[PDB]
């Protein structure tokens, strides 16, 4: 059922990455993708699908593609009209079959709009607790507005949360050796993300949201997150 915590040994280093960390905080400072009832318009790959979004901000894109575990998630949401919520990313971000207004790509972050908000239209908190070297320091609370939530649209208002008040990442490293965000629901399933980008001198935004793709959702009333970092080191 569950998938069993971090082992010692599997967990990302950041001193075993050389690359640039801003280019992992970069994803989750103040940075994301958002859309309401909206209805694919077409597709790249089997499993993904291609929606009409605008970007307000900075005007960066009016194309958004989302690619999802399979093609079963493509085809149950490509005729829905629903919400999304993502971390974008531009850097080796593919459309076209041929030929196929700026464009941008991400993983999973869709729900359906109907029947996904509260009644009295109110928000909804969720509770972060934050470890550093196994002590809950701080926690904080972080709000959507979906009944059903997706596991990335917590793990980003959470790290953007942590960005500016605990700088999880800085442009150079991380002042964190070591770090996972763990949701555990209501029902006894747990699964967690591993916060820090894997081994080498060139980090693959695309390859690292991937972990999104399934389109996990978590009921955000009973849903309860943690999040573990260490410094472990230095
Ligand atoms: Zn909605």
């Amino acid at each position: 059922e569950s998938q069993p915590d971090p082992t010692p040994d599997e967990l990302h280093k950041s001193s075993e990455f050389t690359g640039t960390m801003g280019n992992m905080k970069y994803l989750y400072d103040d940075h994301y993708v958002s859309a309401t009832k909206v209805m694919s318009v077409d597709k790249f790959l089997a499993h993904d699908l291609i929606y009409n979004i605008s970007d307000k901000k900075l005007k960066n894109y009016d194309k958004v593609k989302t690619e999802l575990l399979n093609e079963d998630l493509a085809k149950k949401y490509k005729d829905e009209v629903v919400d999304v919520y993502g971390s974008n990313y531009y850097v080796n971000c593919y459309f076209s079959s041929k030929d196929n207004g700026g464009k941008t790509c991400m993983y999973g972050g869709i729900t359906k709009h109907e029947g996904n908000h509260f009644d009295n239209g109110n928000l909804q908190n969720v509770l972060i607790r934050v470890y550093e070297n196994k002590r809950n320091t701080i926690s904080f609370e972080v709000q959507t507005d979906k009944k059903s939530v997706t596991a990335q649209e917590l793990d980003i208002k959470a790290r953007n949360f942590l960005i500016n008040k605990k700088n999880l990442y800085e442009f150079n490293s991380s002042p964190y050796e070591t770090g996972y965000i763990k949701f555990i629901e209501n029902n006894g399933n747990t699964f967690w993300y591993d916060m820090m980008p894997a081994p080498g001198d060139k980090f693959d935004q695309s390859k690292y949201l991937m972990m999104y793709n399934d389109n996990k959702t978590v009921d955000s009333k009973s849903v309860k997150i943690e999040v573990h970092l260490t410094t472990k080191n230095g």
